[PDB]
RNA sequence: ACGAAUCUCUUUGCCUUUUGGCUUAGAUCAAGUGUAGUAUCUGUUCUUUUCAGUGUAACAACUGAA
């Protein structure tokens, strides 16, 4: 039952595609050994950001 | 003195959930009064000269002059 993107939850998915998205480039940067916890932090500061600039 | 093992200690290094997401911050909402009375923290001043009176269980405290 995969389940197509419609009205309601539109922008959920929005998050979802971002949120892989800065994923992706941002350990693709870093040298190598350790992310997960690091990739939970990176997140943070994203969504941090974002509430920033919505306040101006 | 030296190759050199083990316990103790400092440092460098290593590090743990280093907040689960999303939208119109997701939205909205909040403390009674009066009369009498006690308890308990902190701050500030004094252990500093003699004698005479008031005072006190005794001090203390208060009141005068060298």
């Amino acid at each position: 039952i995969v389940k197509t993107t419609t009205k309601q939850r539109l922008d959920a998915y929005y998050d979802l595609e971002l949120r892989n998205s800065v994923m992706d480039d941002i350990l693709e940067m870093m040298p190598e050994s350790i992310r997960q916890k690091k990739a939970r932090t990176i997140l943070q500061h994203l969504s941090e950001a974002w509430r920033c600039w919505k306040a101006n």
